[PDB]
């Protein structure tokens, strides 16, 4: 009613190897463009956006650059950029970086939140690389992250953006509850996921619903226990045959489910986001300064572990 | 290998303040026996199962304790214990305390874990205590928690009991992702949370009880563990109580609820070892967890 948001879940179809990158962007643009005919302000894209999940294939630790971004923007990616300037529209883009610093390359995956008048606001860096660094034939598919990605180095960040507080998190990071605390103890208002999660290729009936339920569990709970709008985008379909998993969500303070993705592939969800209903939990149930003891969770801070 | 434990959530109905402390007990030890008929080990009583919720009330912070207890146990909880330790039941207790520290008096919101053997094997007192401290005239009733209780000072303890990892947790603390972590950090597998939530807020039901399920569902899966939910049910004085009391499995599943708001015992077979193969198929704390980014969950009480 008063400091609403028109908030655009741009969820994304399967994304093959076989697809070059400038079909990649028009898919991004042909989603943004609907967007902006819906009166959206800011749509939100998945982790990794700008290819396929190349972590399910092993190569060298180098020898899978040709999936990351030279610069943001570059040639291939300014088309979207400009498209986004043009509309008045911001967006959350998902890529994996090579970046110059200290002499040496690095390589993160990375979410970048864009202005509605093109002004790049933040960057986060993921934390929590889930899967392993070396080929394990044990499982059916591989999930080399930790090969071809560094532990980033930006923190759980919370900008000033779209009149309000907007933070970034990326797919697995929306299992861990500190990820929605860190930004909460920050006065968050608007937290944007987008992930990446593989799932069974007969995967149906209970144990279906029961990982769909898992999914929308971590980001219902962190928006609701911490009072503030969360919104999962995610890159569904069958990816060279491997299925990622969809259920792209709007997530209201209150945990409720606002808007809900039904394909598995290139889809839009929208819906209105008042940002003062943040404001009502923040002052009584989930008073922070009034209530949280620090002097007993320092175990969170402390061990890694169990001990 | 074979630590599998039945549980029992021992909802309580509707405590008025002209009821008697021996009404109350009847009822709990009526309780405990429909819990040893249907083959409970354990069985969870509520938050403040010795009195009605009198944080609803406004008086003095020495006029209280009348719903206290001097000790624990008493002469007048006693036959409690007696006859948990006689049909070999072990149960989470919930009252007020009052135990003196150091000369001075102090008052706790507390829940007592007892062994089937009906040796005491832990204590643990509230942490977040919800509600205001003066008296508000702008809300519908009162909660007055702040002004009759104090910061526990036990931490969120993990014990040795039931053959796994048992820890306890009190009311709104549910809420706060903090009282599983902590917990889920010393190899938690139960957890159990007496409440005693009002249905109107400072209504909205069903929304509440979304809130009363989503957060124990998924603090229990986000840390691999079992988590109980037992609540103090009913019209108390004009006051109405959520029900809805839940037994919860390691996986965020429901797989016991309460369907009336007043005494009634849900039981459901816990397998403790369920724990261990999610907390091993990648929920592995020590692998993924980066504590370098966490640190304002420790440095900062409030927003920055």
């Amino acid at each position: 009613m008063t400091r609403r948001i028109r908030i655009g879940g741009a969820q994304m179809g399967a994304i093959s190897r076989s697809d070059s990158k400038k079909e990649i962007v028009d898919r991004l643009i042909a989603l943004l463009r609907q967007a902006s005919e819906k009166g959206c302000e800011l749509v939100v894209f998945p982790e990794l956006a700008l290819s396929t999940f190349f972590p399910r294939w092993y190569a060298e630790r180098d020898g899978m650059d040709g999936y990351f971004e030279d610069g943001m923007p570059n040639a291939a990616t300014l088309p979207l950029f400009e498209e986004a300037r043009r509309l008045g529209i911001g967006f959350s883009l998902g890529y994996a970086e090579l970046v110059q610093e200290d002499g040496r390359v690095r390589r993160f995956n990375t979410t970048v939140l864009v202005e509605r008048n093109g002004e790049i606001v933040g960057k986060y860096r993921k934390i929590h690389l889930p899967g392993h660094a070396e080929y394990e034939p044990e499982r059916s598919h591989q999930h080399l992250e930790k090969r071809y990605f560094e532990v980033g180095n930006t923190g759980f960040q919370v900008w000033d953006a779209f009149g309000g507080r907007v933070g970034m998190a990326i797919c697995n990071d929306r299992r861990w509850v500190e990820t929605y605390r860190v930004m909460g103890l920050q006065d968050v208002e608007l937290i944007l996921i987008g992930y990446n999660t593989p799932v069974a290729d007969s995967l149906s009936g209970e144990s279906e619903t029961l990982r769909m339920f898992h999914n929308h569990l971590t980001m219902q709970a962190g928006a609701y226990q911490n009072s503030t709008w969360v919104v999962g985008v995610a890159k569904a379909g069958v990816e060279d045959g491997h299925r990622l998993m969809g259920g792209s969500v709007i997530v209201a303070p209150t945990g409720e489910i606002v808007a809900q993705a039904m394909t598995e592939g290139d889809e839009l969800i929208v819906a209105d986001c008042d940002l003062d209903r943040c404001r009502y939990y923040k002052s009584h149930i989930f008073n922070f300064a009034a209530h949280r003891r620090p002097e007993f969770y320092q175990r969170i801070t402390s061990q890694t572990g169990v001990e």
